[PDB]
């Protein structure tokens, strides 16, 4: 269980990382987005 | 402890998956979004 | 193990929140943004 739920949490972890990575770009505009 | 952080984590993909798909939606111009 | 995966998933929450705040400004055209 606590192993499986440190996965769930790195793969969380991993797409909040993008999702700021998105969402900053928005936000500046970088490169047209 | 362990039953409530699996809950917790469950609850956090939930927001996540409504962020990627309003960031998808902003970064596409989805429905004029 | 598990405290320290309380403290991540906390911290995972500080950022979705975040990330909810930035996109809900995006949406609507916050101030501007």
């Amino acid at each position: 269980e606590v192993e499986a739920l440190e996965k769930k949490v790195e793969a969380l972890e991993v797409k909040v990382q993008k999702l700021e990575k998105k969402v900053e770009a928005l936000e500046h505009g970088w490169d047209g987005r």
